[PDB]
């Protein structure tokens, strides 16, 4: 499930900052994601996934919360590289 929530939400956070320029409705997307891996893993499948994926998903995070401070487009170009990483692995 939490593949299954990652690949998605990403899928969808993507269609919104590519496609519709909307920073504020790619993190309404992604916060409650990212929230989810901060109270940790509840199973087995979920520690797995965090194994796998748990730092760069968080790396991502920190880029996204240095471009609330910056404003700088750039900061969210080092987040999608690393969301896209975690990406194209899942489909795999």
């Amino acid at each position: 499930l939490w593949h299954e929530m990652w690949h998605e939400g990403l899928e969808e956070a993507s269609r919104l900052y590519f496609g519709e320029r909307n920073v504020k409705g790619m993190f309404e997307v992604l916060e409650p994601l990212h929230a989810m891996m901060e109270r940790g893993p509840q199973t087995l499948k979920e520690t797995s996934f965090n194994q796998a994926y748990g730092r760069d998903l968080m790396e991502a995070q920190e880029w996204c919360r240095k471009y609330m401070k910056s404003g700088n487009v750039k900061d969210l170009t080092q987040a999608w590289d690393l969301y896209y990483h975690v990406f194209r692995r899942i489909s795999k």
